[PDB]
């Protein structure tokens, strides 16, 4: 399966996904990476893995629809199969999020339901639970809401910080999203018509 995966910031997801594509048994290979934002730390760690980057500044296009456009025509020209969030921090637009339904996986640092949005860690430290994680989907057009593939159980200790929590969550998101990926590249997991997940 060909892979496309989007970044907005750091990437060490991108670098875990990269590493477990290199494994002679893995399903996907990562043909190109893409970032709304130019010069930032995970373009690098693309080309030193030796995959091709692309920016396609989303400031600088009229609106999402056209913007999501011009990715859409990148991910058409690398025939990506699936789409990986890897730190996408843009919200894509129902057209685009309707052509790849079911093939654009998310990961997000909460166990979803709980604590849907972009601090789910400060939202987690709130409430005061003492078990949150992480959690890879599909992406739907409601934001954080698309079909559940892996999750991972991750402790809160006293005292944590979004620093330390974030830290601990983050040695489970390398861990299920590679793995999450797999089973979706091998089409061992799919998006089923009914809605729902599918395994085989
Ligand atoms: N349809 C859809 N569903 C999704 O789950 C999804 C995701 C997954 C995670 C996500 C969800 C919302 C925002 C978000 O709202 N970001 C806002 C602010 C970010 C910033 O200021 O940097 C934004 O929309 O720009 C940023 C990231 C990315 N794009 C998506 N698209
Ligand atoms: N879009 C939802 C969201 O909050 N994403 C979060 O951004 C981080 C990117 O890490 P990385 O840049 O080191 O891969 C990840 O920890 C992920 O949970």
């Amino acid at each position: 399966a060909r892979v496309a995966v989007l970044i907005s910031g750091t990437g060490s997801n991108l670098q875990a996904l990269i590493d477990s594509t290199r494994e002679p048994n893995s399903s996907a290979q990562i043909d190109i990476v893409i970032s709304n934002k130019a010069a930032v730390a995970g373009l690098d760690k693309a080309e030193r893995a030796g995959i091709p980057t692309r920016v396609i500044n989303h400031k600088l296009y009229k609106n999402r629809v056209e913007f999501d456009s011009a990715i859409d025509l990148v991910l058409e020209e690398f025939s990506i199969d699936i789409v990986c969030l890897a730190g996408f921090m843009r919200i894509l637009s129902g057209p685009f999020v309707q052509k790849w339904n079911g093939k654009m996986l998310n990961i997000h640092p909460s166990l979803l339901p709980s604590f849907k949005g972009s601090n789910a860690h400060e939202q987690a430290l709130e409430t005061g639970v003492t078990v949150t994680g992480c959690t890879v989907h599909f992406v739907a057009e409601d934001v954080d809401a698309g079909q559940i593939i892996l999750q991972e159980a991750v402790p809160v200790k006293r005292g944590d910080t979004v620093a330390t929590l974030s830290e601990r969550v983050k040695l489970a998101e390398h861990k299920i999203f590679p793995a999450a990926l797999q089973l979706v590249a091998s089409g061992t997991v799919q998006l089923g018509e009914n809605g729902k997940i599918c395994w085989v």
